[PDB]
DNA sequence: CCTGGACGGAACCAGAATACTTTTGGTCTCCAGG
């Protein structure tokens, strides 16, 4: 790089040395590039004294007559100069219209992104920061938005990029390792300035190829708030045909702070006072320009931040003998791998052996990546290690203690720390959009950081990439611009067999001792993709049975509210049926489970919820079972015998819909094509990884679930079939002191479980679809309101 | 008032050497001295 060149002219173009505002990042800024494009004599402000100073090209920014037309006034310059007000002392107005400057042909979107900006902080109100406060209230705002795991800096920020989880855009923390490239990315070093590492397609990238034009998304660390802001303000100055549409501002606080003084400390007023004359700067600016009812804004955090302190360390010297030969990326997660890279004799079965259930009050699990929680989405990636620890909120996981000796010094210089699970309510984060585009005065339900890429793209008229949002649920947020969402087209339709076998045709070594009005309430599930499967219906329930897996793909029953739960007969136990509408070939058999020394088999339509004595021989027929381990059923009969008719009673009936799951390859996906890798014992029943069920009512619970009038209330999990309850430390106890807990862990949204089958519900409601998005990407996450 | 030392491996920050990732001292406050 020839430096010898010069700036002049040429500050923060857009387009040998260069003169962006990342040259400093990667050392390639001509050689005047501070002295020409840092200004900073003057400061910030104008004052009485400068108004209408003869122009000085030293000054940061101006305060002269002809600073209007160059574009590059201190943001204040009116205000003080010619007699307006503050953005934040006028009045709020409904925007019905973008009101923008002949020539612009777009509302232009500038982001504006906090880092560690905890939901919670928004409670402080204008008397701390009156910009945001008035942003908030009078454009649409979330009472939170939640982040991606891990509740870290650049996943988060790089999900909002992308509308991907991290698994998928590759950026899965802040320091990694890839075992391909075999390279460490790191926030200090040049790796992670190599296009390698960052995947998916970024706002930017997506704007740029669709004809809108992107200012930059990176600031350098030493260039000052206040200047990022002029150049911001100074670029949508340029003609139309250079000027871009899409902007965003970056700030580090109030993260460090939240980090030395803790969320609670009174020292958190200040940085929080500071951001808001930020954004004080910038909307005043945007005013200055005629602007301010033309450009949507949108103020974002990236995560939130707790109490952690000293006092509360876990070290993994206490459980493992030989921490030296592993690394751990240590804190409010844990990664473990070999110190050596793929070397032969790490042994994960006897690390998470010593880290399981070892302490009483342990304050960290570890788990194998694919027994994460699915709602986390955080597996599928070779940068993730195989053994993760999820650490309790307000807790460190460290790897040995330097000196384990000495003597206890009380020192502690940091008081907050973010990373943990994101249902954790901490770790929740702020969202506000005010603009033409974004409704007025309006409240939205808390919605997933991954859903915004979609809505930036509305913003922008752009057709966004590939994601993990789901486009149409935030068109709630919008006034206009709204996406118009279709349903996904159905691929296979199903079969309704009749009675077409006799008892005496089937050999499975089995031995015994107003259904769609009533069950089925929104409508069959649609198959999305090619298969042959067969309705079958009972007076108690309704199920699509695959000829190809051998069970349910899903089984719906709906519990009213009066239900009686009553006993399995002893004598019948151990009853199977064969059914005969379905073909002995296409049945399970009985002896498989019986020489499967490890697999049992349960229900997917509980015995125990019969209507009648005659019906429940209908729960005991084959096209009913599924495979289970032992320890599974254990958690399965809790929900089935217990929980699901305590939801009925107390959400006035519930409508259920279980089923398996298979991801073998635990990529949150369907699997396909010779991906599942168990079986039952000498037979093609094939074992599922996962059980799912979704549960549904009225919002209006004063209405029975089986005939309500309006929008529907839901709560679903995904639960892992695992062989043992390793993962519930004091299972050896009675269910009711483990299951629903364990339950509440892998609480999931609709739509996860839509990936991870293939089947599209909620087809057939009066809801609009729109609404109907928004409920599929609910997730319940039984954490106490914000 | 001044200097030095410890803090403790967990937070962030910004100096080095281990050499652009990895590792360490500092943070504030107290202790020891002059
Ligand atoms: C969340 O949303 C994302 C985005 O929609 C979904 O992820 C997509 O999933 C599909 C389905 O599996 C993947 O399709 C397959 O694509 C490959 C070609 O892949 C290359 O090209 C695409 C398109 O430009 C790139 O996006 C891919 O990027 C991956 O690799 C780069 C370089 O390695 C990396 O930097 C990225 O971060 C990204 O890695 C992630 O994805 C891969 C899987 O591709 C995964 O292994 C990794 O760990 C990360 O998760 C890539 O450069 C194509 O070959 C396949 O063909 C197969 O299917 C066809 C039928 O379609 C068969 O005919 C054929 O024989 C093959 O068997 C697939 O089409 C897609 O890549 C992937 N996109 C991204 C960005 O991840 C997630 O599934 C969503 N999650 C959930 C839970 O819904
Ligand atoms: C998982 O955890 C197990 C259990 O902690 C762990 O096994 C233990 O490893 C240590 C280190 O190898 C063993 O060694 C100790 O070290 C001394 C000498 O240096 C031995 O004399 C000790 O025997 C004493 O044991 C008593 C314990 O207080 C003493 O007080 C007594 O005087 C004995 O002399 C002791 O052996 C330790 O023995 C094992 N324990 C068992 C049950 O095996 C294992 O290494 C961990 N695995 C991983 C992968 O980390
Ligand atoms: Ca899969
Ligand atoms: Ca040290
Ligand atoms: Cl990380
Ligand atoms: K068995
Ligand atoms: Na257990
Ligand atoms: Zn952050
Ligand atoms: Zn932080």
């Amino acid at each position: 790089t020839n430096t010898s060149g010069s700036c002049k002219g040429r500050c923060f173009e857009l387009q040998d040395c260069r003169c962006d505002n990342l040259c400093k990042s990667y050392s390639s800024c001509c050689h005047d590039f501070d002295e020409l494009c840092l200004k900073t004599a003057r400061g910030w402000e104008c004052t009485k004294d400068r108004c209408g100073e003869v122009r000085n090209e030293e000054n940061a920014c101006h305060c002269s007559e002809d600073c209007l037309s160059r574009g590059d006034c201190c943001t204040n310059y009116q205000v003080v100069c010619k007699g307006e007000s503050h953005w934040v002392d006028d009045d709020c107005e409904e925007i019905r219209v973008p009101e923008c400057p002949a020539g612009f042909v777009r509302p232009p979107l500038i982001i504006f992104s906090v880092d560690g900006f905890r939901a919670s902080y928004m409670k402080k109100g204008s008397k701390v920061m009156p910009n945001i406060e008035k942003l908030r209230s009078c454009g649409t705002h979330a009472p939170y938005m939640r982040p991606v795991y891990p509740t870290k800096t650049f996943p988060n920020l790089y999900t909002l990029a992308t509308g991907l989880y991290p698994e998928s855009h590759g950026i899965v923390g802040n320091s990694m390792y890839d075992p391909v490239f075999d390279a460490t990315f790191h926030l200090r070093g040049r790796e992670k300035f190599n296009h390698r590492w960052w995947g998916g397609q970024p706002l930017w990238i997506t704007a740029t190829k669709q004809g809108v034009r992107a200012g930059t998304f990176f600031w350098s660390v030493s260039i000052p708030h206040e200047r990022r802001i002029l150049t911001i303000l100074q670029w949508l100055s340029l003609p139309d045909n250079e000027r871009p549409s899409v902007y965003a501002f970056y700030s580090e606080q109030p993260d460090f702070s939240g980090h030395k003084y803790g969320p609670f400390g009174p020292e958190m007023t200040n940085p929080l006072r500071e951001i808001d004359k930020t954004v004080g700067q910038l909307m005043d600016g945007l005013k200055q320009l005629k602007l301010h009812r033309c450009v949507n804004v949108i103020f974002v955090g990236d995560h939130g931040m707790e109490d952690v302190t000293c006092d509360r360390t876990e070290f993994l010297s206490n459980y493992l003998t030989n921490v030296d030969d592993i690394t751990l990326v240590p804190g409010t997660l844990g990664r473990i791998r070999p110190k050596i890279p793929n070397n032969l004799k790490y042994d994960p079965k006897a690390i998470i052996a010593n880290l399981t259930c070892k302490k009483p009050d342990q304050h960290f699990k570890p788990y194998m990546k694919q027994h994460l929680p699915k709602r986390l989405h955080y597996a599928n990636n070779r940068r993730i290690e195989d053994l993760h620890l999820l650490v309790e909120r307000r807790w460190h996981v460290a790897r040995k203690p330097l000196d384990v000796y000495k003597k206890p010094s009380g020192k502690c210089f940091f008081q907050g720390d973010h990373g943990f699970d994101n249902k954790v309510n901490s770790m929740q984060t702020v969202f506000v959009g005010y603009g033409p585009t974004f409704k007025y005065r309006t409240k939205v339900p808390p919605f997933e950081n991954i859903e915004l890429y979609n809505v930036m793209c509305d913003l922008l008229g752009l057709k966004p990439a590939p994601n993990n949002g789901t486009h149409g649920s935030l068109n709630h947020l919008l006034r206009t611009n709204t996406f118009r969402p279709t349903l996904p087209e159905e691929v296979s339709r199903p079969n309704y067999p009749g009675i077409m076998y006799l008892q005496s045709d089937f050999d499975l070594g089995c031995t015994c001792d107003s259904t769609e009005e009533r069950h089925l309430l929104y409508g069959r599930p649609a198959v999305l993709y090619r298969t042959s499967y067969d309705i079958l219906y009972h007076t108690d329930f309704e199920s699509g049975y695959s000829e190809i897996f051998l069970m349910p793909l899903w089984t719906s029953y709906t519990i009213s509210k009066q239900a009686e739960v009553s006993s399995i007969p002893e004598h019948l136990t151990n009853c199977v049926r064969p059914d005969v509408r379905v073909s002995p070939g296409f049945s399970q058999n009985c002896l498989a489970y019986k020489n499967d020394k490890q697999m049992s088999y349960g229900f997917l339509f509980p015995p125990y919820l019969s209507s009648s004595p005659e019906a429940k021989y209908d729960a005991f027929l084959v096209t009913n079972m599924v495979p289970m381990y032992p320890a599974f059923k254990r958690v399965w009969t809790y929900f089935q015998r217990v929980l699901v008719k305590k939801y009925a009673s107390e959400r006035n009936g519930v409508n259920v819909i279980s089923g398996p799951i298979f991801d073998y390859n635990y990529n949150g996906l369907r699997d396909i094509e010779d991906e599942i890798k168990q079986y039952v014992e000498g037979s093609s029943i094939p074992v599922p990884t996962h059980y799912y069920s979704i549960i549904t009512s009225c919002l209006d619970f004063t209405q029975p679930a089986d005939k309500c009038d309006g929008p529907l209330s839901v709560s679903s999990f995904i639960l892992p079939h695992r062989p043992d309850n390793d993962e519930s430390c004091n299972s050896s106890e009675d269910e009711s002191k483990w299951v629903e807990e364990l339950m509440k862990m892998h609480t999931a949204r609709v739509r996860d479980i839509e990936h991870l089958t293939g089947l599209d519900f909620y087809r057939k409601t009066s809801r609009s679809y729109s609404e109907i998005l928004t409920l599929k990407t609910y997730l319940h996450t039984y954490e106490s309101e914000i």
